[PDB]
């Protein structure tokens, strides 16, 4: 039967949370049906005293006017972490290492380890826990959209990250965060669980989940990959591409008000109509891009310098200007995730893959 999200499972944390100061890290997506985590754990007579969000609080659009818990946008504050006991993590991730959440949830446990504040982890899915793919990262390019040493599609839900980034020494000051996990039930790294929220405004369906691992790359060219559009995550195009049977015009709408190629009319491709089931097999699809590179004939131009932030190594725009083939390209990181599937084995707590 279906999957049980940590969240769900009160009588598994109830007892963890009573009399302690209580702050929370979660955005819109940390809801059981339409209340968030927040809102419950008040109605039950829990100290929640802060909460932490990515974005601005959790309410979709500080202090909370709902409940009046203060509500900090994101290290925090001596003041801050002076305030409360336990922080309980519930958000939903889409598993990729340019997604960063994750990068916030290391921030906070920085933190937690260096004042003695315990975590507490209501894990969700992965919708991308199913596989592992894309070259590790180096750690000279890490960033702003790469945080640790992990491939692009890692594979593991930010418990199983938790895990890894104690037991692995990823914290500053090679501290270790008191870390519980409240695991999933009925949930496998091969299931494919599908969100009942989108995490992100342009990642507004499944379809866009799975190809944004190999979509999302397009953020280190001038290709568009149709925010401003009905598809975004979903297409791609640009206004010099040539030769293509769909088009489409990015405008300016709220969550996309200033998009690539706003209001020129995009020349390209519709992935929307792949099943999942040929995205799944594929996994991290160089063709794509490849593609594209091909078509505009801009040379190296096409690759934005911070393309090797996104992509993690340095070997994928020269082989890709090269003339190599998404495949040649894509064998070439085989074993360093056959390596990672191996590091992350012991921070498992599902079934793997
Ligand atoms: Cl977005």
């Amino acid at each position: 039967s279906d999957v049980i999200i940590g969240a769900e499972q009160t009588k598994a944390y109830f007892p963890i949370l009573k009399n302690k100061r209580i702050a929370i890290f979660s955005n819109h997506t940390g809801m059981v049906g339409n209340k968030h985590l927040l809102d419950i754990l008040l109605e039950n007579n829990f100290n929640v005293v802060a909460i932490f969000s990515p974005e601005h609080g959790f309410r979709g659009n500080t202090i909370d006017s709902k409940t009046g818990v203060p509500i900090l946008s994101l290290k925090p504050s001596e003041a801050s972490m002076k305030k409360f006991d336990i922080l309980i993590v519930d958000i939903q991730d889409v598993g990729l290492r340019f997604y960063t959440y994750y990068i916030s949830m290391v921030r906070l446990m920085d933190a937690c380890a260096e004042y003695d504040r315990k975590i507490l982890i209501l894990d969700r899915p992965n919708p991308n826990g199913h596989y592992v793919d894309g070259p590790i990262l180096d750690m000279k390019y890490k960033s702003g959209v790469g945080g640790l040493p992990i491939p692009i599609v890692h594979g593991m839900t930010l418990g199983e990250l938790a895990l890894m980034v104690n037991g692995e020494r990823w914290l500053p000051s090679s501290r270790i965060c008191d870390v519980t996990v409240i695991p999933c039930k009925n949930y496998t790294h091969q299931t494919m669980y599908r969100l009942p929220i989108p995490p992100s405004p342009n990642l507004p369906n499944m379809k866009a989940i799975y190809l944004y691992p190999s979509i999302c790359l397009f953020e280190g060219t001038p290709v568009s990959l149709g925010r401003g559009t009905t598809l975004p995550f979903q297409v791609y195009g640009h206004p010099n591409m040539t030769g293509y049977n769909y088009n489409f015009t990015p405008r300016s709408i709220p969550g996309a008000k200033n998009p690539p190629q706003l209001n020129k009319l995009c020349h390209g491709v519709n992935l929307s109509n792949l099943s999942d089931e040929e995205i799944w097999k594929k996994g991290i699809n160089l063709d794509y891009l490849i593609d594209a590179y091909h078509n505009l004939n801009m040379g190296d131009r096409f690759f934005r310098p911070f393309f090797e932030l996104l992509v993690g190594t340095d070997y994928v725009r020269k082989m890709i200007e090269g003339g190599k083939s998404a495949d040649e390209i894509k064998a070439r990181w085989k074993r360093d995730v056959e390596r990672f599937k191996i590091q992350r084995k012991p921070y498992l707590l599902y079934q793997d893959n």
